[PDB]
């Protein structure tokens, strides 16, 4: 089964899923001075006021805060978007040193790590079909350097002593994913793929430029996370992040000059 290994890693994963080596796979590699200003973009809109977390899942990849998804509670919606997203779940790709760990890259600089806040396009009314869709998903990357802590990922550090293992979960209600969020709400956004297998081709991206500060002790906690399930050897759940792939025939469009 695929993974982060370095014989089941990102350059073995075409072997089952072809798509890896498609048109529009992410991440990609944001050459700022190549990317152009785009002044018909809107402004992101991102309410999150409603949301309700649910659960958060170790799936021997990341983990995943699930939210409530069943009626639009949280929504991305503007910036390149054609109508509503809802959030789905949250999850982060980290590295095992401080150095790496983004899937997205900036000018090929690698940051610690990248939150992904994955939405669904509600006209596709399930996030099954949405997948099967060029326009069926909108992940908000955003990036981890480390240095002052994030007070609002705290909540999300002190459960995954709870879900150490792949396949454990614990409730995790009333989580507000706007204290993930940095002040600004620049980004890049180009249309791409699911980072992780299927590989999907049916994301638009939206990379928030300003990354958001996390504690080294926050991101320590997430590299104590295992791969492996309860009772298996000791894999520590570092370095999940795919490389960029080959930017192709796309153009990355930024919504500040
Ligand atoms: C909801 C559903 C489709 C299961 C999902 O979100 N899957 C993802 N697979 N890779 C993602 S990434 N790293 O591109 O955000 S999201
Ligand atoms: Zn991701």
């Amino acid at each position: 089964h695929w993974g982060y290994g370095k014989h089941n890693g990102p350059e073995h994963w075409h072997k089952d899923f072809p798509i890896a080596k498609g048109e529009r796979q992410s991440p990609v590699d944001i050459d700022t001075h190549t990317a152009k200003y785009d002044p018909s973009l809107k402004p992101l809109s991102v309410s999150y006021d409603q949301a309700t977390s649910l659960r958060i899942l170790n799936n021997g990849h990341a983990f995943n805060v699930e939210f409530d998804d069943s009626q639009d509670k949280a929504v991305l919606k503007g910036g390149p978007l054609d109508g509503t997203y809802r959030l789905i779940q949250f999850h982060f790709h980290w590295g095992s040193l401080d150095g790496q760990g983004s899937e997205h890259t900036v000018d090929k600089k690698k940051y610690a790590a990248e939150l992904h806040l994955v939405h669904w396009n509600t006209k596709y009314g399930d996030f099954g079909k949405a997948v099967q869709q060029p326009d069926g998903l909108a992940v908000l990357g955003i990036f981890l350097k480390v240095g002052s802590a994030k007070p609002g990922l705290q909540k999300v550090v002190d459960v995954l002593d709870s879900i150490k293992t792949k396949g454990k979960s614990a409730d995790f209600t009333n989580f507000d994913p706007r204290g993930l969020l940095p002040e600004s709400l620049d980004y890049w956004t180009y249309p791409g793929s699911l980072t992780t297998p299927p590989l999907l081709e049916c994301v638009t991206w939206i990379v928030l430029k300003e990354p958001i500060s996390v504690s080294s002790e926050q991101v320590l906690k997430f590299r104590k996370l295992n791969f492996n399930g309860e009772g298996e050897p000791e894999e520590l759940m570092v370095d999940n992040w795919r490389p960029a792939q080959p930017l192709k025939n796309r153009q990355i469009k930024a919504s500040f000059k």
